[PDB]
């Protein structure tokens, strides 16, 4: 069962991304050969500022490598280096009823929040179907809002298979509901669109600003504090084993220590936890030639698989 | 010396109406125009996914146009799918294409109006066509009224792109070719495949004999003078005859003593001799695939160099 994950290059990774998905992805690499790609063609649907898009791609590559993606075990590349996905995209469009795409909620949702009503935004799910189907993907790890896109991919595969014979694997979404939802600085679900994030690859000065923004109770410094509902505790939990959690909890219930101290402590836990990844990340961005090499290594492996599939597709479509 | 670009998407068998109505003009434009012509095989995928047939149609189309006069040395002639850059450009242009432009395309509207369901491919092809045009800095796109809106769409995309990124694309213009003398079919009506009134270029002599035999004549006795002004044999023969050739035929008509059966026999001789070289070349290109490939490969290298230069500029703007 091939697992394939496309990764958005847009924006800074935050601890919610890390504990909610990335860590699981990294720890799954010994279980099977996993496929992961930075989806920079898809990033063009929300911006055409090339200088920014290009840096976003480099940074995303460096972030995921530094967080534990192993290019030896896995197949990790930049979407735009394997150009076969473009041709399959066009071929798959001949099998995609407009009806299927007009219904898609993701286009409506993105338009409603201000994105441009463009052909690229509308066509987003077809290109993603090409990503999935080109590599005979069985399982697509996604957030809940990308489930329908995977479903669209499958519907397309069914239409192709019905016409051409069983040439595509039928993909299914995998969402993990087991995972804790990481609260942001305001108490709501941590997300970039809420600007309530604690970012992984920021300077200590920047991280301090973020942690300081965390909303808390009005409870006096002297009085016992409720750990169960405290955002700081809730985030600290991510960095603490059983004893450390209890030790912090005990500081909460004693009084004489304030949330300002708890924030100081959280800064320490966060800086220490991602210390190694941050240095690796800055190290990769400092010498971009090594990053290009890692990405090229990954592309070579993905391209071989893509080229094998395209040869079969070429037979069916007459290329 | 403005660049003229035409995508070619033939269907069924080519007939003398396609030839004298469009192809000859295109062939003759080569010496004094900068002509780019491609077999639009990506676009043919919108109405068929029968790969076996699609592959053959492409080979036949390339062989046919080469046989009838496309000069690979003078012009740039290639198979669309050999220059893959066009797919990448198509995706980039989609980001600059508002939905309303494509929703208003008649090719999509007409389909939905007659009840049918449309594929994303049908909806999206004006964008791919815009990529075809813009990739090569086309100034002039020779098209049928059919296609005017598509060129306008390509023009709107280019303007949007240029507004965002600078001088990236040349603004293309449609050229409707006017107003070419219609070719009469075997039945008196305009020759067309829909009517089954055609005379085909690359058929067997048996099939040509059959088509010519079907030409509608008048009931005039064998020996009597024939009226060349109303005769479809004569009207069709004119295409293959110079002014004094027609005159010699017309004398034969006015003289009498020769029947329409004999004029049809004559018409066969004219058509077979006129296309003899093209047919032999056509068949040769299909029987020895390597020769056609060499020619298509050459065309593709000339077009690809231009496409690569455009993409280098595009890459700087989109971050690739
Ligand atoms: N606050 C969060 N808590 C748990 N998981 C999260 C959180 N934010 C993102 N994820 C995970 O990361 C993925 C979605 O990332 P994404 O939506 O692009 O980032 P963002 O939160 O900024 O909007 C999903 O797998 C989701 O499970
Ligand atoms: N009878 C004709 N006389 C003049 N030109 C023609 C004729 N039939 C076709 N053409 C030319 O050939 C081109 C393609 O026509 P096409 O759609 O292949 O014909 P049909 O109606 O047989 O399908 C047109 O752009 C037109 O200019
Ligand atoms: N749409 C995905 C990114 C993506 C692109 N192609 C994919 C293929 C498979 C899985 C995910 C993707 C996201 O928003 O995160
Ligand atoms: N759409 C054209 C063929 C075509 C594809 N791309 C083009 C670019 C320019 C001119 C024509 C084309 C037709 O139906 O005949
Ligand atoms: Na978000
Ligand atoms: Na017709």
């Amino acid at each position: 069962m091939r697992v394939l994950t496309g990764l958005q290059p847009s924006g800074d990774l935050h601890i919610g991304n890390y504990f909610g998905a990335i860590k699981q992805m990294v720890d799954a690499q010994e279980k099977s050969q996993m496929f992961m790609f930075i989806a920079n063609y898809h990033a063009m649907t929300s911006s055409q500022d090339g200088e920014k898009l290009k840096q976003n791609s480099l940074k995303a590559a460096a972030a995921f490598l530094s967080l534990g993606i192993d290019p030896q075990k896995s197949v990790f590349w930049l979407q735009s280096d394997v150009k076969e996905v473009m041709e399959l995209y066009w071929i798959l469009s001949q099998f995609t009823p407009m009806g299927l795409l007009e219904r898609a909620h993701s286009y409506k949702d993105k338009v409603a929040k201000g994105l441009s009503a463009s052909h690229g935004l509308f066509s987003y799910p077809v290109l993603m179907a090409a990503d999935i189907l080109l590599f005979d993907t069985r399982i697509v790890p996604v957030g809940k809002d990308q489930i329908q896109h995977v479903e669209i991919a499958r519907d397309i595969a069914l239409k192709v298979n019905n016409e051409w014979g069983e040439i595509f694997t039928l993909p299914e979404a995998r969402v993990n509901e087991e995972v804790a939802v990481v609260v942001g600085t305001d108490g709501a679900k941590m997300s970039k669109s809420y600007q309530n994030t604690i970012d992984i690859f920021s300077s200590e000065k920047t991280l301090k600003k973020q942690i300081s923004s965390i909303v808390t109770d009005s409870t006096a410094l002297e009085d016992p504090k409720d750990h169960e509902n405290c955002n700081i505790f809730k985030i600290a939990k991510l960095f603490l084993d059983e004893s450390g959690q209890k030790e912090l909890q005990i500081r909460y219930e004693k009084g004489g220590e304030g949330y300002g101290h708890f924030k100081i402590y959280l800064n320490e836990l966060v800086n220490a936890y991602f210390k190694e990844a941050r240095e690796k990340y800055n190290e990769l961005l400092e010498k971009p030639s090594h990053l290009k090499e890692i990405l090229d290594f990954g592309a070579t492996k993905a391209r071989k698989i893509a080229q094998e599939k395209m040869q079969k597709i070429y037979e069916k479509i007459g290329l």
